[PDB]
């Protein structure tokens, strides 16, 4: 996230990396899928270097650099959010004992005790934009604080083994010990079914055309976003990928 290195000259090459507002003199990143591509004299390239969308740009998109120089640092832990609206937080749904419960510097909401995505307060009495709330949250700025656009308030900071038995493995299409869970119908990031016959967070669809239901398990932690995380496809949420699923959703060529 934040150590990037690089050989000679190039150019940025975002490869639709989505350019957002940033709190710096930047354009920060909302995309999860970011690849970078160099150009020193041709369309040959010289690295890929994926980042995150918390990466935050210190170059312009294709200046020629002379080398050996980082082009956006991003937290190695901490991943930063852009916020959808410019202005006050707007905090609500605030119940003692069960949306606080340590200490300023507080937990917004808890969905076991009790995801308070009302709207964000653009101006002093008028809001927007949905501030969705994951577990474990932190609240460090009251509500009327008028912050800029780009600021992140604790947006939820932070098997393979080479050799013959991963020839196999690959071979006879062994399933991961963490398949991605994938959803190809309208795939906007929701919330809800945090308890019921399957396991946390049962079900995030969207209803684009057509919504379909997808079991999800959560079991680790989530990959959601605000909105327009995802489109028409697939992305790998967590965890490694299962050819099965690249062969149902991606076609054949991908396999």
């Amino acid at each position: 996230e934040s150590s990037i290195q690089v050989k000679n000259k190039g150019s940025i090459k975002l490869s639709n990396v989505k350019s957002v507002v940033n709190s710096s003199g930047k354009l920060v990143i909302t995309s999860r899928n970011t690849e970078l591509k160099l150009i020193d004299e041709f369309g040959r390239t010289k690295e890929s270097y994926k980042v995150p969308y918390g990466a935050v740009l210190a170059k312009g998109d294709g200046e020629q650099v002379a080398g050996g120089e980082t082009v956006a640092n991003w937290d190695p832990h901490t991943m930063p959010v852009i916020t959808e609206v410019s202005g006050f937080v707007r905090f609500t749904d605030m119940i003692d004992g069960q949306t606080i419960t340590r200490q300023s510097s507080l937990v917004v909401l808890d969905s076991a005790e009790r995801r308070p995505a009302l709207k964000i307060v653009d101006a002093q009495g008028n809001d927007v934009a949905q501030y969705f709330l994951p577990g474990k949250a932190i609240v460090q700025l009251e509500d009327g604080v008028q912050i800029s656009s780009g600021d992140t308030l604790a947006r939820i900071p932070q098997d393979i083994t080479g050799g013959l038995p991963r020839v196999a493995d690959l071979f006879e299409a062994r399933r991961p010990k963490e398949p991605a869970i994938l959803a190809e119908i309208s795939g906007i990031v929701s919330f809800g079914k945090e308890t019921k016959g399957k396991r946390r967070l049962v079900i995030t669809p969207v209803d684009g055309s057509d919504p379909y239901e997808e079991m999800i398990p959560k079991w680790r932690q989530l990959n959601v976003f605000e909105g327009e995380r995802v489109e028409r496809g697939d992305v790998i949420s967590d965890g490694p990928e299962a050819p099965h699923d690249i062969l149902r959703l991606r076609g054949v060529h991908a396999v």
